[PDB]
């Protein structure tokens, strides 16, 4: 397995990173590591002008005033338990998202703020037989409403909710109260069930209170259900929303017809679908074990077959300290992450199964030592039915002495292992920034991207209908259009001149600049800077941004484009003139 | 006969052997890389907001960034290492903002910035870089475009006799302006000799056959700024000095020398025998022998061109320039898409007409090389082991990943006779330049000092309200305003709940008092845009209003322990 890519080569496979708490999601291609991209998402980038244009703005809505977010869980569409390659969501934990990026474009096309909840951390898609919901956990309890005057957790109207949304639409399809809260969730591979960790059946919010109870538990959702009471009108709103809610509570020891609750130690964190479709991997952190859920049992649980809920676990291997996260190389292996014992341990999930029926087995293959602290882990491919089993990576928390010293704030450590052996062998150190927690890799045909924009992209739709207004084809147009204290200027650019070089305003004017780029070329990417007024973006082959501020200071201002695009690039530049407010009305 | 055969792979628990400080581009950050093996190790935020560590959101960062704490965006290109006696003494990085005219200052032993200016009376801070001898006392700074001046709307021409730009010196160590020299014509690329007296700078505006590089006599700028002969512009107190020809007459503080054509690159050889500009829109690069600079100043040479030594012819499109300390120059070839090796000394005996070929090698690189840096090649230390070259076309070297391609910087092995290519690395959104330094000439603190500059105005305030950061948890209320001190602890914030009245205006402020390595702490409330770190033994503040009421989470985020998930607190704001 060739671990090196060399001048010429090209990695094999793409690596989708989250940004942790730095906001963006990064793209790797994997073996080499190397960065080749970074997506902005909940970050203002200065550089393509995310957050600051009004095509990005308009599409973060109302939450573009949050200049953070802190994403974790980054994960690819499906179509019968295989990427389809078309769009990438990932969560906002920060702010209460969910995002979603377009694979072609490789750029974020929508985001939705899930209403009545806080902190977006779980998330995960559908798998079969296609990605309809994005399954997605907020991670802590409120009270409903939140409008200060209860702020008791055990209050009966305190609670959090499981959320899904319409993947095609990126609105919210409905909202499942849970008992506890949420950590992590996965899907089956039927679309019937999904499953999420809690940590906090207690409904405390001090330390010691999280900790109690020896076992806290894997929430089960039935989707036919859900969907079932849906279509019935059987379900309540919250406040102004009118995503369906749906009551998932426990009711005096009786079961809601919407979910199942699985006793799991202890304070559980990774829930995993072994890429076979037959269990539910629950990671038990301040239990050394994973406990094995048959998903094949679920109906039967559903159904009062069973009679008690700790049935459908099947296996309980005992794997060390600190178990996070697990990963499937789909040989019949299952890889977890000891975030203590600071070690990958691969163990065989059929055996782990015959030992907890008593047979005596060592199902524990290997463990091999991490640097250090890790946290996620993911095997290429193992989110799907096609799970390769040839590259392993693992997300430490703790670098220390692995790199050189660059002061007090460390990276972290992604280390690549070589898992298509029998044994696992660490390859690579990756340094990262931020945090990501947990990253996704695709096979390199597994993804197709456009080298120039579609005129008729969703992503400046908008943009397009208001030069429509003002009567503005923006395919040749070179025009200032003046609208009492606004001013729209429209332009086409080919490298090195924009097609309006300069344009004058009166000072206090809103001033937006729409600029397309009519270039029909790969790589061939102009910029637009207005100096010393905060305004940046990109234009790419046949894309129209546009971007607006307020002229606020009198006297001639320069703006360049920024992205190196010719020899003659420090010469593609323009002027405003911004006549002083002391020679115009009032 | 010497092979170049250095090793590339840097193996888990091998170390990097230099480091590498990338400019962010038009990112706006700067970025540390181990090299040989090309990794990212760090990113430092400086005119970007950085959603992980707050900067541009915490009260830390908005005040060393003064009121352009409001610009979210920046547009670097030059990182430079402070020296002393010519070589790098690691204290300091700077590096340029073109898109809001403002200079930065990174502290090496942080890996944070912790001084900026926006530069007065200019637009577009892009040439930059550091004096050299006796120590990096000055930072030199070109502004780019011409304005008017004063540029309050009367007077837009360009050709106006009070529109023009100006050469810029900042006081590296107070982080205040020094003193600027108007110029005539357009500022682009400088660079600073190996003594302190002159500096000089390519002009590819004059606008012409030919432009020039100005030459500063630093030297003559120092001693009329102490005679007092100055003037100031507008209500910037900086001293101005007027560096422009006078019906064909010099200036004390400059000459301008001859040089085609729109000159870009100005760099400065490591044995400090030259300025080296490169001629972009002409195939060569132009030699200015510094050694011949005095006698220009005092009015014995003829002809400003008598200081020129050499114009090798080279390729298409030379834009940069750097050393290997062996005596070879390595140039960019923007068109002909190659790095060229040349023998400096046989191309000023070829201007003299000897028939000897200076150049040595020309090697492909992919595509449209622009800056390039050989390792320490600012300092008379240059020891001619790696070359980057960064190009600005990717093109089919790298997967693809939609529109927008990456810059790809390719790694050189430059310690032999042939120059070898070993590496591709892509970087996202044009870092354009970047410098390298060996492993022992950077030294960082492992934790923060608990006097640190970065946080003291923070530790001010928590005087006044009589609160010891190192042990105290308190709330103090100052009608609407709140400011909650706590210490932290994994895994316990150490105030983990505190109530205030909607429309406060909350300030928090963290000190994190563990004494270990790496163990870095953070601070987010849940839907309040309010995100920070707080690393070992640092204080670090945040405000923000109590916009909504009702129960408010707040949390950490950065993964500091087994129970990091149930490291979290509660803000509770009661009704207005
Ligand atoms: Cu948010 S948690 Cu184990 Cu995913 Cu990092
Ligand atoms: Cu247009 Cu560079
Ligand atoms: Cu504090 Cu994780
Ligand atoms: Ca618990
Ligand atoms: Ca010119
Ligand atoms: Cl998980
Ligand atoms: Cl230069
Ligand atoms: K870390
Ligand atoms: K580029
Ligand atoms: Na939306
Ligand atoms: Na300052
Ligand atoms: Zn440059
Ligand atoms: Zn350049």
């Amino acid at each position: 397995q060739k671990i090196h890519v060399g001048p010429g080569e090209l990695d094999d496979y793409y690596g989708f990173w989250s940004g942790g708490h730095q906001g963006e999601v990064r793209v790797l291609g994997v073996p080499s590591m190397r960065e080749l991209m970074r997506i902005p998402v909940f970050n203002v980038d200065s550089a393509t002008g995310w957050g600051l244009t009004n095509e990005s703005r308009h599409i973060m809505g109302d939450s573009a005033k949050f200049l953070n977010g802190d994403c974790h869980h980054p994960h690819i569409s499906m179509t019968d338990g295989k990427y389809d390659g078309k769009y990438l969501f990932i969560n906002d934990k920060a702010n209460s998202r969910v995002a979603r990026i377009r694979l072609d474009i490789m750029k974020c096309d929508k985001m939705i703020t899930v209403p009545n909840v806080q902190a977006i951390h779980g998330l995960r898609l559908q798998k079969v037989p296609h990605t309809k919901y994005v399954f997605a956990n907020a991670e802590f309890i409120i009270p409903h409403p939140n409008d200060g005057k209860v702020f008791d957790l055990q209050d009966e109207n305190s609670y959090t909710m499981y959320n899904a949304i319409d993947a095609e639409t990126m609105e919210m399809a409905f909202q499942v109260i849970v008992d506890g809260n949420l950590d992590n969730t996965d899907a089956d591979y039927t679309g019937r069930f999904a499953a999420a960790t809690c940590y906090n059946s207690e409904k405390a919010f001090d330390l010691g209170g999280m900790m109690r109870n020896e076992r806290d538990w894997v929430v089960v959702f039935d989707i036919h259900a859900v969907e079932a009471a849906v279509k019935a009108g059987d379900f309540i709103t919250l406040g102004d929303s009118k995503t369906p809610v749906l009551d998932g509570r426990k009711k005096d020891g009786k079961d809601s017809k919407f979910t199942r609750y699985v006793p799991v130690p202890k304070n559980p964190h990774g829930c995993n679908t072994s890429s076979d479709g037959k269990y539910f991997i629950a990671a038990g952190k301040l239990s050394p074990t994973c406990s094995m859920i048959a998903i094949d049992k679920l109906p039967d649980l559903f159904a009062g077959k069973l009679a008690d809920p700790r049935d459908v676990i099947v296996g309980e291997p005992e794997l060390g300290l600190g178990p996070l996260h697990t990963t499937f190389d789909g040989r019949g292996n299952a890889y977890t992450t000891l975030f203590i014992d600071s070690q990958v341990v691969k163990w065989n999930m059929e055996e782990a199964v015959r030992a907890y029926k008593g047979e005596k087995v060592n199902y524990i293959k290997q463990k091999l030592d991490v640097h250090y602290q890790p946290g996620h882990l993911h095997a290429s491919l193992c989110e799907t039915n096609e799970a390769d089993g040839k590259w392993l990576v693992a997300l430490s928390k703790f670098s220390k002495d692995r790199f050189l010293p660059v002061g007090p704030l460390h990276p972290e450590n992604d280390q690549l292992i070589d898992i298509s052996g029998d044994e696992m062998k660490l390859v690579h150190d990756g340094p990262t920034f931020a945090e990501p927690h947990d990253c996704i890799m695709a096979r390199r045909d597994q993804i197709k991207t456009k080298k120039i924009w579609d005129r008729n992209d969703p992503f400046f739709a908008p943009t397009v209908e208001m030069a429509k207004k003002d009567g503005i084809n923006l395919d040749t147009d070179n025009k200032v259009i003046r609208d009492g204290n606004k001013v729209r200027v429209y332009m086409t650019s080919m490298a090195p001149a924009f097609g309006v070089q300069e344009f004058t305003v009166k000072q206090g004017d809103e001033v937006t600049v729409t600029i397309t780029n009519i270039a029909q070329i790969e790589d061939v990417s102009y910029g637009f800077v207005v100096v010393n007024h905060g305004v940046s973006m990109e234009i790419s082959p046949q894309q129209t941004s546009s971007i607006t501020f307020v002229a606020d200071k009198p006297g001639l201002h320069w703006y360049y484009c920024s992205w190196f695009c010719h020899a003659l690039h420090m010469e593609m530049v323009g002027r405003m003139m911004v006549e002083p407010a002391w020679s115009h009305p009032q």
